[PDB]
């Protein structure tokens, strides 16, 4: 129900969801971009992640 | 090189990043669940978008 104006383009990798178990050691990649968020845009209507400082606020 | 650890299952939707263009509107999808990140799998070798709030730091 917030919505969120970006503020800067991005083009999407292909990356997908990764799918792993109890127990799985891991590593962040690339963690100096910042975190993600499951988006969905209402001007195209395609969903996916995307970095949280690509967007702010918006009516 | 900080290295997580898994606390639980997850497996993935298939979802991937999202293109976007500078003005589109967005919503976020299942804010609830929490922030996410691009991860490597040092134990499948895999690589992916993971949720926050399933992973602790580890040695």
């Amino acid at each position: 129900h917030m919505t969120f104006v970006a503020l800067y383009d991005y083009v999407a990798s292909g990356e997908t969801d990764l799918s792993f178990k109890k127990g799985e050691r891991l590593q962040i990649v690339g963690y100096n971009h910042g975190d993600w968020w499951l988006a969905h845009s209402l001007t195209t209507g395609r969903t996916g992640y995307i970095p949280s400082n690509y967007v702010a606020p918006s009516d």
